[PDB]
């Protein structure tokens, strides 16, 4: 029979390229199979860094925490090092710019039970939220891997996390990222020290390919790597043009 | 004091350019302000043609003729001369290559007293359906003028319009057209005889800005003149780059 799980490992060349190492984890919806780089390492769990805002947005937006997308969240004042948090944001922009100040407070207003139940609830990485309530998905005990990005990013997709349709709806308009006449893609960054990521899809005419890929980061130069190595292997697949 | 309504006459060269007359509204979602380069076109109603698969999804998918964004709706077989209307579609598919005769098979689902009704209820124009339930916005009665597109679409945009929120999020998510770092343009094309149109709306950060722009059409050359002439209204206004 066929294979549910391929490797092509000549995607390596566009890690190579750059000098650095990684995983991409590719699954196209109508077949029902998967494609990656490193089976091994698209199976372990990292810390999800800024790609938790997708389930905290969701929590958030489920628990009344954040009431729609407009709602503002006003700059408490501290001038932080990236200028775009420096301002005023609602739910959209402040996916945009992942605004850790916002989100934080989103998560405090959430507190540990009610986050640690939902994660639960949605089978999220280990479920774990051990550390602190505003920052266990940059230096606490939360895991998830690449392959496990994907599970959840499918149920998000189809409506089938344990939140409000609504919820998810108002998520995936969030995650909007590109969009033209060949494909969308929503999506999301994210960095902690070590690893970078971009999770998310491409939505084609009459197919859906997830993705989740992570890298190694040593440093915040290369941060475009993200997606430059994604749609490398996005193009190479004749995904994208 | 200021205007609801500003002229900016400097528009006309755009249209001038190509050898074409017609109308650009825009609306400054922020400001409260409304500009065009021909305020007496602006209020002129005409059919709306394709732009009408806005209403008519809307109807639909808050009947439960569309049950959502996914269902597939088979070719009747019947080759047209449109090639991309030859095939299976959804909601997303169906909008994007503006395909007539799945909207005409939703219109005699929805029926001529849920579609009086509804468009009564949307405020929607002249409100006229009469003709064929299934080919009133072709060749039949009803009417809207480029400002009347703007008040529907200012409605769908906040969710107000007399239908779920769930349908008015479908409707917002179909009418994706295009999205980058710098803006989203959620919108619809139409072409009757003699008349093209261009509605919808630029999301930026901090503001949106509706558009509605229609204009003469004798041949079906110069269509993409539609998206042309407004995005050099909107380049000349720095709303895009
Ligand atoms: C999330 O991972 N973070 C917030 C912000 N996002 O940048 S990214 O989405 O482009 O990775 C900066 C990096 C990171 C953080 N340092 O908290
Ligand atoms: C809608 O106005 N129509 C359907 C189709 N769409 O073309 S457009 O959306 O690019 O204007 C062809 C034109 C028109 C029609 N002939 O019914
Ligand atoms: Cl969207």
């Amino acid at each position: 029979g066929p294979k549910e799980w391929q490797e092509n490992k000549s995607w390596n060349a566009h890690f190579t390229e750059h000098k650095s190492q990684g995983v991409v984890v590719l699954w196209n919806e109508n077949k029902q199979q998967g494609f990656t780089n490193n089976l091994k390492r698209a199976n372990q769990a990292f810390l999800p860094a800024s790609t938790f805002k997708i389930p905290n947005s969701l929590i958030a937006l489920d628990l009344g925490v954040v009431k729609d997308e407009h709602q503002v969240f006003k700059w408490d004042g501290q001038t932080r090092d990236i200028a775009t948090w420096n301002r005023d944001h609602n739910l959209i922009t402040a996916m945009k710019y992942s605004v850790v100040p916002v989100y934080q407070e989103f998560a405090r207003q959430i507190g540990e039970a009610r986050m640690s139940k939902m994660l639960h609830a949605f089978d999220y990485g280990n479920e774990d939220i051990s550390g602190n309530v505003d920052s266990f998905w940059l230096d606490g005990g939360i895991r998830i891997s690449a392959t496990e990005q994907i599970s959840f990013l499918r149920k998000l997709y189809h409506n089938k996390l344990h939140v409000s349709e609504r919820s998810q709806r108002i998520v995936k308009q969030a995650m909007l990222t590109e969009a033209n006449g060949d494909y969308i893609i929503r999506a999301k960054t994210g960095y902690s020290p070590k690893i970078g990521w971009w999770v998310g899809w491409v939505e084609l005419d009459d197919n859906v390919w997830f993705f989740a890929m992570n890298m190694d980061m040593p440093t915040s130069d290369g941060l475009g790597l993200r997606q430059a190595i994604t749609k490398e292997v996005l193009k190479q697949e004749k995904i994208i043009p």
